[PDB]
C-alpha cells in the first residue's frame, strides 16, 4: 500500500509495498 518516490541523480520513481 506504501507508495514512495525514490530520486536518485534526478529520476523519480515511485515504488508501491502492498
Amino acid at each position: 500500500r506504501w507508495c514512495f518516490r525514490v530520486c536518485y541523480r534526478g529520476i523519480c520513481y515511485r515504488k508501491c509495498r502492498g
